[PDB]
């Protein structure tokens, strides 16, 4: 029901806020209160606090998966033709970064980042869920695009490292959000600022992709 | 950091309470309890009241400890950078060396378990800033970030005060931080059980490679 799904949405949003900030020390009482609902709603729709925590991870995997589906379908169509189109590959890489950058400059997704950041340094079954469902495939596909562009071996530890280092440039603005806002004097991000970030990262990626081409 | 300790016993216990606090605050923020922090530090809960006064002051003390820790680790780089900028036309190669030196030190620091809690603490603050972040930002991150931006500007021949130069520098610093901030995903992707000196060598080689490509591309 649109009413029940909306109830679950509010609870997930509130849980992300609470869990993102305090991890499992967050209470279902506070999450329910923040979501504007009875605590019974959590037990009914999700179960225990731990069940809700994992449901937040599932939501993040679903969210991220949807955001990047378009790019995956587009890559499939590219590697659907026999015709070699090397700059089309570079186009996919840059386009993924753009989408990542857009996503990572909205206050809309800050609690999703708080939740993932914590799990990154203290893995739970929650991280594993998101990793298997979305992060491993996306990171792998990205490594493969880089490998294919530069003509290297995608499974080589070195390709994996180059790609991970490369991705760090994109994530740098969300992960080091407060320091870059203070250093640039921007009170917060917006369309035009995210545009500059994109231009910066794109510059570096192009520089890196060409220097690596074997 | 609060009121100075006069004995070794006091300095010891106070240090263990901060270690425990970094762990608890890093993981749970201010929802961490003083009972848990004390229990973990092997101290009494009254010790927290005595040395820090409150949970909130202990939180700030952790921010202070992190500032001092990092400020020290990069004090030599700051001294070199200054000493380098005090020349009519600094040495372009020594500039690059210094940038790489900062990266190498960030990497060897970001590949050791004993600093993970420091990262947890900063990461939370980075997305949900309090006075704690401001403190670390003023004493260390602002100074070091500005130095690197200056170094990168000097090398490429650009304006260190131009917003685009601040963005370029931050973007390439992400290359280094990716390995700690995206720890679980890179360990899983590479198959590495954890980081060690040899893996740090590979990470540095990767980053050194990218930074060079970028520095040369930005010069022209």
């Amino acid at each position: 029901t649109t009413k029940g799904e909306q109830a679950k949405s509010q609870l997930i949003a509130a849980a992300l806020a609470q869990f993102g900030e305090y991890g499992l020390h967050a209470t279902t009482r506070d999450i329910a209160a923040l979501a504007g609902q009875n605590i019974a709603a959590i037990t009914y729709y999700f179960g225990s606090k731990e069940d809700l925590y994992l449901a937040c991870a599932q939501w993040i995997a679903d969210f991220l998966g949807e955001k990047f589906r378009p790019h995956a379908e587009k890559a499939e169509r590219l590697f659907s033709q026999p015709a070699p189109d090397r700059d089309a590959i570079r186009e996919l890489i840059l386009l993924a970064c753009k989408n990542m950058i857009m996503l990572l400059t909205q206050e809309d997704t800050v609690n999703l980042s708080k939740f993932i950041s914590r799990e990154q340094l203290s893995p739970t079954s929650a991280y594993q869920l998101v990793h298997e469902q979305v992060i491993d495939p996306l990171h792998t596909h990205l490594t493969r695009l880089v490998a294919a562009y530069t003509g290297c071996d995608a499974n080589d530890t070195r390709m994996i490292l180059h790609t991970h280092a490369l991705l760090g440039e994109v994530l740098a603005f969300r992960l080091g959000k407060e320091t870059i806002l203070l250093r640039t004097g921007w009170p917060q991000f917006d369309e035009e600022k995210a545009e500059l970030i994109y231009q910066t990262v794109t510059c570096h990626i192009d520089l890196i992709l060409h220097g690596l081409t074997q």
